RNA sequence: GCGCGCUUAAUCUGAAAUCAGAGCGGGGGACCCAUUGCACAGGGGUGAAUCCUUUAGGUAGGGCGAAAGCCCGAAUCCGUCAGCUAACCUCGUAAGCGCGC
């Protein structure tokens, strides 16, 4: 279900956090303004990614245009945020 | 208090003691391997002490014992955080009882 923020995963797990969200900021900046990224490298949440849009709209034409890129020798798998933003909500 | 036996990683050596060694342990922590994970109590550690039913029974598991059998099946701590893990870093060495003099 379509929402602000997209949800990524299969993400090379190596890569660190502050490099990981320089990548992400760079490849999805293109797409329209991010509000924010959020990336984690827990056990549970490492692997993952939640880039939150400004507009809906770029969130959905970045899904369908990044849909299994190449990144870090890894496809992207990506998907929609189950629950909204925190941002947005506000 | 002391003698030797018990659980335990809980012992031994410095006149006594975390203040220090040795011994014996716990945790953190790469390559490789494993993990596909919906974020803004949870997760995890030591330990045998985990789990289902109406305060209780049973139970994975565990202790003593030559085997019969008798028991235990607690407590607690890191604080949103930890897989395996070599190097390297860090900590613990409390306590409760059974026999006899
Ligand atoms: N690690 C563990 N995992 C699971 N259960 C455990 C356990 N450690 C102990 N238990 C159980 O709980 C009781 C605790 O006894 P405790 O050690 O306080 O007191 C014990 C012990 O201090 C002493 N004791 C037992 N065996 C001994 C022996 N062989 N020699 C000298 N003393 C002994 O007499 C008491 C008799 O205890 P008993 O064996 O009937 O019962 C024990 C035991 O059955
Ligand atoms: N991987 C992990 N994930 C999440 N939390 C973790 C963890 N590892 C440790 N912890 C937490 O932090 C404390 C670790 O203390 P420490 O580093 O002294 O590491 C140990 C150790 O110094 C000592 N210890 C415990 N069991 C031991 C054993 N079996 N042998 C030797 N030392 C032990 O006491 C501490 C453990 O008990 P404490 O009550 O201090 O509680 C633990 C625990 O609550
Ligand atoms: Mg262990
Ligand atoms: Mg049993
Ligand atoms: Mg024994
Ligand atoms: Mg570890
Ligand atoms: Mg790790």
């Amino acid at each position: 279900r379509p929402n602000h923020t997209i949800y990524i995963n299969n993400l090379n797990e190596k890569i660190k956090k502050d490099e990981l969200k320089k990548s992400l900021h760079a490849i999805f900046s293109r797409f329209g303004q991010i509000l924010d990224i959020l990336v984690s490298r827990s056990l549970k949440m490492r692997g993952q990614a939640f880039v939150i849009f400004k507009e809906v709209s770029s969130a959905t034409n970045a899904l369908r245009s990044m849909q299994g890129f190449p990144f870090y020798d890894k496809p992207m798998r990506i998907q929609y945020a189950k629950t909204d933003s925190d941002i947005i909500a506000k």
